[PDB]
């Protein structure tokens, strides 16, 4: 069995070996990527993903979250209070300013120690979730926007032919700005690309331990879990790992930087946090590998986590039993 540890792989691919995104998924997955959560690949040397980035200040963030904290420092949920819009100028004036830059520090292992120590005396501002796209459209490798459709993909191999699209999302962040632990809809891959300005860090349980995360955050989050039956679906907890190593949970950490991507495998948990300000891209896709885990996905059917449009026809199609009692929680 290839990588049994569950470690973090990091990959170099070739420019020979960047032209077919399919086939590099699945040698990751030959070597045991998957079995960690989370993989990084570093593009070859020849590859771009657009120009320059001097003329990305006039995007429009319409609707910026402010990331407002309750709990403990290593044990808090976190709210999404929505602000006016504002430009990614102004943006990174805001996360530039006294308030909000990223304090002194002597390398990325202090500022994970400042991270969890004062996070939820903080109420950072996020730029997350925007529809769009920073690749060129002449970029032929790994363009997010370019990548084969999970509809397709679940046509490919179950033979039914479904509505729905798969575009991918900008993320704008500051320091301090906070991804709470979850999987993706639908148990998904995630593939995210770190555009520009400072760090990603990056915590993921191995899918084959991913139950013991969910026992855990049902201990530590008690009214949330007689709520609902998968409130992680909700993407409001934090748990630190000093808490998960207290507790025995199996995770590993990554720091991703400008010009890396990273891969989030089906199942696999993860949360983190942004070093200052940076803008990434993200979207997620499917591979014949994922379909068993579409299927066995849970779901939020309690209201709180309301999704996408496409996210119907893969309830739908791979889990009939429950789509009556989802949609409800859709309407
Ligand atoms: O970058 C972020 O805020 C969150 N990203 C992801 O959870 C992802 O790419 O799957
Ligand atoms: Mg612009
Ligand atoms: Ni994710
Ligand atoms: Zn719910």
């Amino acid at each position: 069995a290839q990588n049994p540890n569950c470690n973090i792989m990091i990959f170099h691919p070739t420019k020979e070996e960047f032209n077919d995104f399919d086939k590099y998924i699945a040698y990751m997955e030959s070597q045991g990527a998957h079995r960690a959560g989370l993989a990084k690949i570093i593009p070859p040397k020849e590859w771009k993903a657009r120009e320059t980035y001097d003329n990305i200040s006039e995007i429009l963030i319409a609707t910026p979250l402010q990331q407002v904290a309750s709990g403990r420092a290593g044990v808090f949920t976190q709210y999404h209070k929505k602000k006016k819009a504002m430009t990614v100028g102004e943006y990174r004036h805001l996360a530039n300013s006294k308030k909000y830059q990223t304090p002194p520090h002597q390398n990325f292992e202090d500022l994970e120690r400042k991270y969890w120590k004062n996070r939820i005396y903080n109420s950072p501002i996020y730029g997350a979730d925007i529809s769009g796209s920073l690749f060129d459209e002449n970029t032929k490798q790994w363009n997010l926007g370019h990548l084969g459709t999970i509809q397709d993909l679940l046509e490919k191999e179950c033979g039914v032919v479904i509505e729905g699209v798969n575009t991918p999302y900008l993320y704008f962040g500051m320091w301090k700005t906070t991804f709470a632990w979850h999987t993706e809809d639908m148990d998904l891959y995630s593939i995210n690309y770190l555009h520009l300005g400072e760090p990603k860090t990056w915590y993921v349980v191995p899918p084959e331990h991913g139950q013991r995360l969910e026992r855990l955050a049902r201990e530590l989050f008690p009214g949330s879990s007689r709520g609902c039956g998968a409130f992680l679906r909700h993407k409001v907890a934090l748990i630190s790992p000093t808490v998960l190593k207290e507790n025995g949970i199996p995770f590993n950490r990554i720091t991703q930087e400008a010009g890396e991507f990273m891969v989030t495998f089906p199942y696999g948990y993860h949360a983190g946090f942004n070093h200052g300000f940076n803008c990434a891209e993200a979207i997620n896709f499917a591979t014949p590998r994922w379909i068993d885990y579409g299927k066995m996905a849970s779901q939020c059917s309690c209201g709180e986590a309301r999704v996408t449009f496409s996210m119907d026809a893969f309830v739908r199609i791979l889990q009939p039993e429950r789509y009556d009692l989802w949609k409800r929680g859709q309407d």
